């Protein structure tokens, strides 16, 4: 009585003729984006499906006109029922409703419908379809991702980061001038504050990111001003959102030495850098039922990062 | 030997004639938004200033054309110098630069400029002007907020929240049906997941919020479904940003009981509420130098909140 749970939920209805097919995003997180259904008198005749990664395949042999459903990003199933043709030999009908208020019903046209099979749609996120086709749709089911506990983008790498030479724009914060009339050392306290807005963005297919709250477990590219240039350090690992912004009041206290019979000009600045670079990582979906679905992904990271506040003092003799 | 610090920085240059004026946002965080300067042969003739709260005053008596500087939100001074008229009886010139690359220089037209007085602009955020005027500008200084350590919106109240009746819109997450053909009670586990995006925002004058990173210490309006109806409670105080979004995967596991020889329909939903109400609070500015500037404020809070996920089951015979 060992019990197995799975990250997907799939119930296939119909007969056992035809040849098996499996058309799902279960290895890359792709979802069902569009479906065309053709019907006959005593069967679903054919199905054409488009997944959000651009795959497009037809099962069975179309005849007549089709019915269409176009799913928008974030649109999930709220319910699904399938019918066989009543004889156990073909799929007979598909009915569903979505979380955007849509409803779709496609059914054989001659024979009356018999036993309805209502399905659990899991999370509501449909990964595609699986079944058997020949001239017709012998059998089919819709594959759903089961309800999700967490969705994490982890194992993030930036494979061009070491090659990259970042452009650091200087922002002026303040300049102050002092003059020391006396023949003895002077010291001046200078306090600086400046609002900095650091941002991080990891791109993601919009279907997946509209449906799930993706946490990011990653290091953030950072800038420090090295004496021989600017290097993009790949910082310490922590948790973020896919689009993240962190504001603060960056501050510094400087004690400026003003020698005798000298004027000192103090110039206070900060450096700003925009990263725009590829990343790779692993999407890890953990379902409520304990199972996991993971897959490798790649995208673009965009970052805005700042140096420390910099103080430059220029001494002159008046 | 005690040491006294202050949250504003103000150095007044010129003579002692005329009458005192003080035109600053040091009681409501308003900043200098626009300035017009008129000059004469041996003086600054007049200054007209506009603060970000809509105040507008003129000091001295204009003659001739004016020079103008218009400050955009977030534009701070990076440097400032003032001159007297050389005789110590009038302000004679104003020169400044800003963090958006601007520069402005207004000076008396006949008498030569003597001693330049360079000023520490503090945070760069100019609260306004203080000085003496009669026919002319006898003396003036620009007041700055000193470098800032933190800016916090706290003591937040929503004085209409008790009168409020909230619009709750119901979103469908999933529905499923079960059938029990036995004369024996049956159980079914249904797991649910749903992405929710909760948002908070407290309005603030754009000049202040563009210059400073404002942390919010507040309770957030929250919504629960009571057996009677829909509660709107304050929440417990915590730290937020002025514009805050929090995504999560809300989840639920439900054990559904199917009584013998019954159909049971399970309808899983969540309630969404939009708040749009007034708030009051206290802005607390703590300077690097330990001093504090506090003032009361008011604005509009906008929120999106959600109830817990709800399960409603209905039963029939079959
Ligand atoms: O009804 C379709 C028609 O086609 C045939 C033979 O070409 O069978 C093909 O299609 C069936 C439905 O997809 C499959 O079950 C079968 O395996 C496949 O050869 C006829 O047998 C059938 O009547
Ligand atoms: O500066 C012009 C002229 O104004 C007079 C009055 O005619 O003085 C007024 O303006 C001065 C500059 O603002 C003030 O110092 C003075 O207090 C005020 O009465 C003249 O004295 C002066 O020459
Ligand atoms: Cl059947
Ligand atoms: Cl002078």
């Amino acid at each position: 009585g060992s019990h197995m749970t799975y990250p997907t939920n799939l119930e296939i209805i119909g007969g056992q003729g035809g040849s098996s097919f499996s058309f799902t995003g279960e290895n890359n997180g792709a979802s069902l984006e569009k479906i065309w259904v053709w019907v006959g008198g005593w069967q679903i005749k054919a199905v054409r499906a488009w997944l959000s990664d651009g795959r497009d395949e037809t099962f069975g042999v179309p005849s007549g006109s089709h019915q269409e459903y176009v799913f928008t990003p974030g649109e999930c199933f709220t319910s699904l029922s399938l019918w066989g043709n009543g004889a156990g030999t073909r799929l007979g009908a598909i009915k569903f409703k979505t979380n955007k208020g849509g409803e779709f019903f496609a059914h054989m046209t001659s024979w009356g419908l018999k036993t309805e099979y209502p399905m659990d749609v899991g999370s509501g996120y449909c990964l595609g379809i699986v079944g058997r086709g020949g001239s017709d749709i012998d059998c089919m089911g819709f594959m759903f991702l089961n309800a999700v506990q967490s969705t994490v983008l982890t194992n993030v790498n930036y494979p061009t980061i070491n090659q990259l030479i970042p452009k650091v724009a200087t922002e002026e914060i303040k300049s102050v001038s002092f003059e020391n009339k006396t023949s003895v050392k002077q010291e001046q306290k200078v306090e600086t504050s400046k609002k900095v807005i650091k941002t991080s963005s990891w791109s993601m297919t919009k279907s997946f990111s509209s449906t799930f709250s993706v946490e990011v477990s990653a290091g953030i590219p950072e800038i420090a001003e090295v004496s021989t240039g600017f290097s993009i350090s790949f910082g310490v690992e922590s948790t973020h959102s896919l689009e993240q912004t962190d504001e603060k009041n960056e501050t510094l206290t400087t004690t400026v030495e003003v020698p005798p019979k000298k004027k000192v000009d103090v110039h206070i600045t900060i450096g700003r850098a925009s990263f725009d670079l590829p990343y790779t990582g692993t999407v890890k979906i953990t379902c409520k039922n304990g199972s996991v679905l993971q897959y490798e992904t790649k995208g673009q990271y965009k970052g805005v990062a700042y140096t420390d506040i910099k103080v430059n003092t220029v001494e002159k003799d008046l």
